[PDB]
């Protein structure tokens, strides 16, 4: 309850630590060196091997010249603290074997410059969540989740993802890999990508634990715009895919829910695949086995499954392992409400207060049909969304200063305002959002 990572905190990693206990770390650069990292900037934080909660007082693009790999865990993102809101570019943060790790209020935005990289990863790690994130703009694959045990990621935005770019092996817009060990993915916008929206891992890719223990719940996310294929994979891995809205845009080939993939070593009980609501498919609605697809061998075509085939449960699923921390589960038209119209989602506040960046509301006003698309909709570039970097960046630096004269991450005037409890590190940064 209180053990709860934070106040809205759900499922399989929602009593994740992060760095509720360490130090507090205060970013106030923008630079990045990564041959010999400045104290102040987000390489030299995240690199630290102590618990710590990662503050900012600065705004705009940090263009990392190289990816960050985080190994060192006990780690809380808190990008709520920017007074105008932070973007990652040029570089991927990659989440690598690390333990107990918050991410809230980040933007991951690649962007076109020198690598054919994801926009973020988190791999072999456990106890980790993601909270209102926006992710966009990669080579690769937009948000990689994978092979980790104990994650959430919700309320995020995952979209853009470049297609035609300069990935060696072609055109390449992906939105993720999806799996883990108990691993939830709730109440996320996936929005124009041409395939993996996401792809679910499986147990592929090298696990570090096994094939029996891959269980993964996707629910109360909206698709929106995928092209070739959407959701597909999870070969001998198990899921829950409930409540979540299927919107096919200018772009959509597939009209499915899922694209399960050859799956000897699971013969009953794959999946639960229920209550998803298939906009403008009244049949897919009313009954989802008719938008699931198998692969009866390792390269058989997508054909629909059989209907009375136990493949599909009748009953939601359960993990084998340990405390099953399933996210509360909403219905398709409170999370329509939630994430389009009230536009809960994505980084969507700064220490100022609410702010969606024009990025991400384009996206969801898009989604909603208020703003229209041109095209298919799949940029290759996100120079066809935006001016120039300079000129995105902008929008987040005409927010009042967060006064910090004693350096201890606390809003001054805040403490003023507070002063029984003007210490409190934890209970200021709750105080941004709630
Ligand atoms: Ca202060």
């Amino acid at each position: 309850d209180s053990n709860l990572a934070f106040k809205n905190a759900d499922g399989y990693g929602k009593y994740t630590q992060g760095g509720r206990d360490g130090k507090i770390y205060i970013v106030n650069s923008l630079e990045d060196n990564p041959k010999n990292p400045a104290k102040g900037t987000l390489r030299h934080a995240l690199k630290r091997k102590y618990k710590r909660t990662v503050v900012f007082n600065i705004s705009g693009v940090i263009h990392l010249k190289e990816p960050i790999i985080v190994k060192s865990g006990f780690l809380t993102i808190a990008g709520q603290t920017s007074p105008g809101g932070i973007t990652v570019a040029g570089a991927p943060v990659q989440v690598s074997d690390a333990d107990h790790i918050i991410i809230r209020y980040m933007r991951f935005r690649l962007g076109t410059f020198k690598l054919a990289e994801d926009s973020m990863s988190v791999r072999n790690s456990r106890d980790i969540i993601i909270d209102h994130c926006s992710f966009s703009w990669s080579v690769d694959e937009t948000a990689s989740f994978y092979n980790n045990q104990r994650f959430t990621l919700q309320n995020s935005i995952v979209a853009a993802s470049l297609n035609h770019s300069i990935h060696p092996k072609g055109h390449h817009g992906y939105g993720g890999i999806w799996g883990g060990n108990k691993a939830s993915f709730i109440n996320n916008v996936i929005a124009h990508h041409n395939s993996r929206t996401p792809r679910l891992n499986g147990s592929r890719l090298k696990p570090p634990y096994d094939e029996q223990f891959e269980f993964v719940e996707f629910s109360n996310n909206i698709i929106f715009n995928w092209g070739s294929n959407n959701v597909y994979g999870s070969e001998n891995g198990r899921f829950n895919l409930i409540n979540n809205i299927y919107k096919p845009g200018p772009a959509s080939k597939a009209i499915q829910l899922v694209d399960l993939w050859y799956s000897p070593n699971i013969t009953k009980s794959q999946a639960y695949i229920s209550g998803n609501y298939f906009v403008g498919d009244e049949k897919i609605t009313a009954d989802n086995r008719l938008g699931v697809n198998y692969r009866t061998s390792k390269d058989a075509k997508r054909k629909n499954i059989s209907m009375d085939d136990k493949r599909l449960s009748r009953v939601k699923l359960e993990p084998i392992n340990g405390a099953v921390n399933s996210a509360t589960i909403n219905s398709t038209q409170k999370t329509y409400s939630t994430l389009i119209k009230e536009k809960n989602v994505g980084a969507n506040f700064n220490a100022n207060g609410m702010f969606l960046d024009n990025i991400d509301t384009q996206v969801l006003n898009q989604v909603d049909g208020s703003t229209p698309i041109n095209g298919k909709g799949l940029i290759n570039s996100e120079l066809e969304m935006i001016k120039s970097w300079e000129e995105y960046e902008r929008q987040f630096l005409g927010f009042p200063d967060i006064i910090d004269k004693n350096k201890d991450g606390i809003n001054d005037r805040w403490a003023a305002k507070n002063p029984t409890n003007q210490h409190n590190i934890n209970a200021y940064i709750n105080s941004i959002t709630e």
